[PDB]
Formats: C-alpha cells, sequence, structure tokens
C-alpha cells in the first residue's frame, strides 16, 4: 500500500491545484500529531499537510492516528481514531473518526466514544459562467458518516433547468433509502456556484446538505451534509464523479 510511501517521502511537489491536503485545522496550533500505517509513521504538529500526487484516483485510504501533547516532558495519548482520506479526480477530502480516548483527571483511564466529523474539502473552483446551461449530468457517490458509512447515493443535476436532485440507497434495510430534496443554484461561492438542499432521515427527521462542482468541465462534485436527529448530528462526506 502507498500509505507507507506518503508517510516516509513526499509525492509530486510542484503543486499548482491539488497534489496534497492541508492539516491546519486537523491539529491545534500547539499540539502534537502522530499518524502510522503499513510500516511507516508521520510525526508533526501546529499546521502541516499530507501528500497525494502519485496515488490512484477516486478511492479511500485508511490510517491509524493520535492527537496528543507533551506535559512537563511527559507524553499522554489524549484522543485516538481513524484518519479516513479520500482521493478523487481534481479534488480530495479528509474525515475524522475519534473513538478510544483518555480521561483528563486520572492520567491513565480510557473512554470509548464513536465521534465522526467532516474535514477540509480540497480543490479550487472559480468558473460556473464557463459551463453550458444545457443537458442532464449524472453523478454517483459514496456516503461516509457516523451511522451511514455502508451506503452510497445517486445524484443528478439538470444543466438545462439549473436544478439538482438525488437519493440515498444501498442501506442495511429498505426504509433507510431516502429521497433527496431537489435544489437550485444559490449564492455562497467566492467566484463559483453551489447546490444546497434538505435531507430526509429514515422517512423522518430534518437534515441539510451543501456541495459544489469541480474540475475544468464538471468532472466531479464534492462537499458536505449534516443530518441532525434525536441521536444528535451525523456529518456525512460527499464523494461523487461524472
Amino acid at each position: 500500500a502507498g500509505l507507507a510511501d506518503a508517510l516516509t517521502a513526499p509525492l509530486d511537489h510542484k503543486d499548482k491545484g491539488l497534489q496534497s491536503l492541508t492539516l491546519d485545522q486537523s491539529v491545534r496550533k500547539n499540539e502534537k500529531l502522530k499518524l502510522a500505517a503499513q510500516g511507516a509513521e508521520k510525526t508533526y504538529g501546529n499546521g502541516d499537510s499530507l501528500n497525494t500526487g502519485k496515488l490512484k484516483n477516486d478511492k479511500v485510504s485508511r490510517f491509524d492516528f493520535i492527537r496528543q501533547i507533551e506535559v512537563d516532558g511527559q507524553l499522554i495519548t489524549l484522543e485516538s481514531g481513524e484518519f479516513q482520506v479520500y482521493k478523487q479526480s481534481h479534488s480530495a477530502l479528509t474525515a475524522f473518526q475519534t473513538e478510544q480516548i483518555q480521561d483528563s483527571e486520572h492520567s491513565g483511564k480510557m473512554v470509548a466514544k464513536r465521534q465522526f466529523r467532516i474535514g477540509d474539502i480540497a480543490g479550487e473552483h472559480t468558473s460556473f459562467d464557463k459551463l453550458p446551461e444545457g443537458g442532464r449530468a449524472t453523478y454517483r457517490g459514496t456516503a461516509f458518516g457516523s451511522d451511514d458509512a455502508g451506503g452510497k447515493l445517486t445524484y443528478t443535476i439538470d444543466f438545462a433547468a439549473k436544478q439538482g436532485n438525488g437519493k440515498i440507497e444501498h442501506l442495511k434495510s429498505p426504509e433507510l433509502n431516502v429521497d433527496l430534496a431537489a435544489a437550485d443554484i444559490k449564492p455562497d461561492g467566492k467566484r463559483h456556484a453551489v447546490i444546497s438542499g434538505s435531507v430526509l432521515y429514515n422517512q423522518a427527521e430534518k437534515g441539510s446538505y451543501s456541495l459544489g462542482i469541480f474540475g475544468g468541465k464538471a468532472q466531479e462534485v464534492a462537499g458536505s451534509a449534516e443530518v441532525k436527529t434525536v441521536n444528535g448530528i451525523r456529518h456525512i462526506g460527499l464523494a461523487a464523479k461524472q
């Protein structure tokens, strides 16, 4: 696995769009980060990166990590989990999966939560008035979230009518396949466009999603959803290509 390559050496170092991902919110400005997999280990802090140049497209990479600090020269393993790293065409994103973590009173206890969060959505886009207003664009993607990380969605956008739509499918049970609330183009992007709509949960509840278009000609789509429930909020990541 190229996991070991990307911890021991850099990848394509030219970077003029995306050949890497930024970690300046993945770690605190004071704290220590250790990552490891498949015979290698990355040791950093404050605000670094992870390199993705000469890896495959349209796939997920798997990693072990911990976020920690040194106290009076002593090392405590504060929170540990899964570093879930998506590589696509023109775009890439991270997600967090914190589970096994220390209690900050006894310096040697453990606690087991199951806390997922979305990460940074990499790939600059600056050009919707550069696309045609014609056709229908088919899309299909992975859904990855705090209860959702076994299913996958179907997505579309009528370029001729400027309206997005979708559906969530491939679930453990059939009532869990939900309709997606059809949504038009709305203002948010600093020099680009967005589709932002609503998300129906187990035929109940009230979630929310936002995503954008990527590449030089609508090659893929990426962004985020948050479904809020009586169980609290599930963040779901988007990964879908033409």
